[PDB]
């Protein structure tokens, strides 16, 4: 039952959740799916992480404008790279309030994207800040530290049994734990159980690389994240 927009796909998780999929066209090799989540709080919607590119990412609001017609209030981006912070300039451009972790917005010219116009900054318990995500609803802001990168967050979306995960965890069938370029090798299993502690009544795991999964995916990834050290 999913639905295609343009270049994205769309697949309603709850009444009021979806995950959007968009493609990097990998110029030789195939299209590499990216996830994020949008989701309808009462008269607005926010939205987590952009596509890879701008035109993806005015595809997404687009097809909110079609399907929910409602006003996206904010989007929360998950870390500096192409996947997730990719369509700023659309977001600022159709007058989206973006917030993204402190460090990310510092990381992101010399990762190339372009920095948010808010930044959240989080405890040492990993919660966000309140004051630093203002209105934000249902969304709740972990940062579950450094993995997959130093700047990676994650989201709980109260009243569903969703958490988001982001490029941090993936699948439970997986077989690696993807690009590992920026990633902090040392820290990266611990910080995957943090996920887990932080939102541990979720069930349904939504991440950047693969379907959503349930819990499983959490455990998986740690486990595979202790053979790094
Ligand atoms: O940055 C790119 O151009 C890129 C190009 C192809 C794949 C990927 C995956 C990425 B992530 O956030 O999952 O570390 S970024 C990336
Ligand atoms: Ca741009
Ligand atoms: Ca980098
Ligand atoms: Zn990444
Ligand atoms: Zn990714």
């Amino acid at each position: 039952g999913d639905q295609r927009f343009g270049d994205l796909v769309f697949r309603q998780l709850a009444p009021n959740v979806w995950q959007h999929t968009s493609y990097l066209d990998m110029p030789g090799f195939g299209a590499v799916a990216s996830n994020g989540l949008i989701v309808r709080d009462g008269g607005r919607v926010l939205v987590v992480d952009t596509a890879w590119t701008d035109d993806q990412t005015a595809q997404i609001l687009n097809w909110i404008k079609q399907e929910i017609n409602l006003p996206v209030a904010l989007a929360v981006v998950t870390h500096a790279h192409q996947d997730k912070m990719g369509g700023m300039d659309a977001l600022h451009a159709a007058g989206i309030a973006t917030y993204a972790n402190a460090l990310s917005n510092q990381l992101a010219p010399q990762e190339g994207m372009v920095a948010a116009q808010h930044s959240l900054t989080f405890a040492a318990n990993g919660w966000v800040e309140p004051a630093t995500a203002p209105n934000f609803g249902p969304l709740k802001v972990f940062y579950p530290g450094p993995g997959h990168t130093s700047d990676n967050i994650t989201v709980g979306i109260d009243g569903t049994d969703i958490a988001f995960g982001g490029c941090l965890i993936k699948d439970s069938k997986a077989k690696s734990l993807g690009n590992l370029g920026d990633a902090d090798t040392e820290h990266y299993a611990a910080s995957a159980r943090a996920f887990g502690a932080a939102f541990p009544k979720a069930s349904m795991i939504v991440m950047s690389h693969s379907a959503p999964d349930s819990r499983a995916a959490i455990t998986h990834t740690a486990r595979m994240a202790d053979k790094l050290r």
